């Protein structure tokens, strides 16, 4: 199987990719989320379902495996992580593509479809767009009744307990799909640079609410997301009504879905990467 990992430049940054599959073959791009997260996880869970696509994994701007950028949080915009997709694809010489994301990188998938008509169509797994919707589910985590502001919401959550005890308890609706992904992802010995969050957070990512931008989508668009995936779900359900995207719910799935429900992902993700040829195979 070709694979070519290297650092790539694009300009403002140098980026880890895993350029896989046939060179010639339909293209995706993978869009992990975080913000300041890695792809490490999410190959291990999509690879096996993405056999005759060529598939670039890669880590985001200064995130997990990428070049550390300079101290300056101007760096970290949606925009240029949008911006960093289409440099990518140009700098592999791929023309037209279409997206995976999972969690926070919905909005850039739905950023990047919105500006560039390169990009064919999207399959968001688990997509994060509300973050004070995000914000009050914390604190609801934490036993609190939610107020109007987010990032209060995310201060007083994190008062009474460490953001991974919140964030553990909305992703993982098991011990042991928690400690399968736990050993996974210590097992890649990544270690992540906490500038990205730390930058997105101070730019006002908690106050993101991606929603009032979500309109129909003529391209083939799929929405994948875990029934306990506090996270992500029941929101979702607004996502694929706003973009007039299927979705499929998983029973007994958390926001890593493969892991927690991997028979019922792998009939949800064919279908979806199916989905993504209408002209041959027809709509949904």
């Amino acid at each position: 199987m070709r694979e070519e990992i290297g650092y790539v430049p694009v300009g403002e940054a140098e980026l880890y990719v895993e350029d896989v599959g046939p060179v010639e073959g339909p293209a995706l791009f993978v869009l992990h989320g975080g913000p300041g997260g890695n792809a490490y996880v999410l190959r291990e869970g999509l690879q096996d379902y993405l056999e005759g696509f060529r598939v670039v994994y890669f880590d985001q701007r200064g995130s997990g495996r990428s070049l550390e950028l300079p101290q300056d949080p101007r760096l970290f915009t949606v925009d240029a992580l949008v911006e960093d997709t289409l440099l990518l694809a140009e700098a592999l010489g791929v023309e037209r593509f279409g997206l995976l994301a999972h969690g926070f990188g919905a909005v850039v998938a739905l950023e990047v479809l919105r500006r560039f008509p390169q990009a064919e169509g999207a399959i968001l797994l688990a997509p994060w767009v509300n973050f004070p919707w995000l914000a009050a589910r914390l604190a609801e985590a934490a036993g609190l009744a939610p107020l109007p502001d987010p990032e209060e919401n995310l201060k007083e959550a994190l008062k009474r307990e460490e953001p991974k005890a919140l964030f553990d308890r909305l992703m993982f609706p098991t011990p042991r799909g928690r400690m399968a992904y736990e050993w996974l992802a210590e097992g890649a010995g990544i270690l992540g640079s906490d500038a990205p969050g730390l930058a997105f957070l101070r730019n006002g990512l908690w106050r993101l609410d991606y929603t009032p931008y979500l309109t129909p989508e003529r391209r083939p668009l799929y929405v994948l997301v875990g029934e306990r995936d506090g996270t992500s779900y029941p929101y979702a359900e607004e996502v694929a009504s706003r973009l007039r995207a299927p979705i499929r719910v998983l029973p007994e799935a958390g926001h890593y879905l493969w892991i927690d429900a991997p028979e019922a992902f792998e009939e949800a993700f064919k279908e979806a990467l199916a989905a993504l040829v209408p002209a041959l195979r027809g709509p949904l």
